[PDB]
């Protein structure tokens, strides 16, 4: 089976085995020392506590896969012009389709990032938002893909105006300075320096103004979990090491305002708190809003379009209970200070007894 033109044929489907494209493979950077950690490519011992993993490997492949080819569709149509609705719903219908969207076992990790200008995550416009995508915007695409809960977190920058092109250079190279410096071992800290010291040494123009890249220090690369985004472990931008067989999202921000966000907006994006247990509610509306959560998301991230597409209404004060109560937190859009740029890439990373896959690489970024 081939894919179309729109993609629309689920990628289990491109491959019937159900065996996934690798992604870029590295080898583990060596210790201060100077020694490599090349042996793991060769041990016996780590063969085999890698293909012990396979299927989970497998899972994060099917996912990226499918992230690939959502974000090479969103890339030939994104313009000027269209509404931040009409954007996400486009890459959604598609997204849905090629991970082959099945309750909580295959579907959107979380919702779509479309994050403008100052605004760095977190915005995705809730119903009757009428926000157009301009020339001169520059936005964020973040968005993820599951199997299993194997999630694959990965974002790039959306520009059409050429100002904003060495910003977006800084952000790449700090990313991929990120993923290069990750390894088992390797301290979170070491990997955040790295960052920095590559975010910081460009200067861009916009607009006849200069400013030296600055790091976001409040956005950090971070562990995953199963159905779990943020799994505790941060690579701090300003002791903790990387762990064999963890996952990373090695993300990096990039801007031009303080290097700091703050809560700003109509919160979109609410996820439930993955630590809190079963919680008995009698609140006739709160309790079916938090049914359809457990059976729709259950720890995975949604937002307000995704409760109004299940044909639910009436629930804000349903959602605000949730939130008041902690079983349910809201993530608002996180943004720099006002007329500032931000830009964004990310990947996620498995780290393999026996090397360091960049999952979610494309040709693309
Ligand atoms: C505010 C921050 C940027 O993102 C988070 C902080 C946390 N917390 C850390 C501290 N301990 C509590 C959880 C958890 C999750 C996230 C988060 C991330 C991410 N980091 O890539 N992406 C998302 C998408 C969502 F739709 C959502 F609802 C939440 C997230
Ligand atoms: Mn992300
Ligand atoms: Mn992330």
């Amino acid at each position: 089976k081939v894919q179309t033109d729109p993609p629309s044929v689920p990628i289990c489907d491109l491959y019937p085995n159900g065996v996934f494209p690798k992604g870029q493979e590295c080898e583990y950077p060596p210790t201060q020392d100077g020694r490599t950690a090349a042996w793991r490519t060769t041990s016996e011992e780590k063969k085999a506590l890698d293909q012990a993993s396979e299927e989970i490997w497998n899972d994060f492949r099917e996912a990226a896969e499918a992230h690939r080819q959502v974000r090479k569709y969103v890339m030939s149509w994104i313009k000027p012009g269209m509404t931040m609705i009409e954007i996400c719903e486009k890459l959604e219908d598609c997204s849905r389709k090629l991970i082959k969207e099945n309750g909580l076992n295959a579907g959107l990790a979380f919702p779509t990032g479309c994050s403008l200008n100052n605004c760095a995550a977190h915005y995705t416009p809730n119903a009757g938002d009428t926000t157009v995508l301009q020339y001169d915007d520059i936005c964020k695409i973040d968005f993820g893909t599951h199997i299993s809960g194997r999630i694959i977190d990965c974002a790039f920058t959306v520009t059409f105006n050429p100002k904003y092109d060495t910003l977006l250079k800084a952000v790449k190279d700090a990313t991929n300075t990120g993923i290069k410096c990750a390894g088992i071992d390797v301290r979170l800290c070491d990997v955040g320096e790295a960052i920095q010291e590559v975010m910081e040494s460009y200067e861009v123009e916009i607009d006849g103004k200069t400013y030296q890249v600055k790091p976001i220090r409040n956005l950090n690369g971070h562990s995953i979990g199963q159905y779990r985004i943020h799994a505790g472990k941060t690579v701090p931008i300003v002791a903790t090491r990387m762990e064999e067989g963890e996952v990373y999202a090695i993300e990096t921000f990039g801007s031009t305002g303080k290097g700091v966000v703050h809560d700003d907006m109509e919160c979109s994006h609410y996820m439930k708190n993955f630590d809190v247990g079963h919680v008995p509610i009698r609140l006739p509306r709160t309790k079916h809003l938090l049914n359809v959560i457990n059976e729709n998301f259950g720890t995975l991230a949604f937002c307000r379009r995704w409760l109004d597409r299940l044909g639910e209404s009436k629930y804000l004060m349903a959602l605000k209970n949730l939130c008041d109560l902690g079983i349910v937190d809201p993530y608002p859009p996180l943004c720099d200070i006002k007329g500032s740029y931000t830009a964004q890439f990310e990947h996620t990373i498995l780290l393999r007894p026996t090397c360091k896959e960049v999952v979610s690489r494309g040709d693309d970024y």
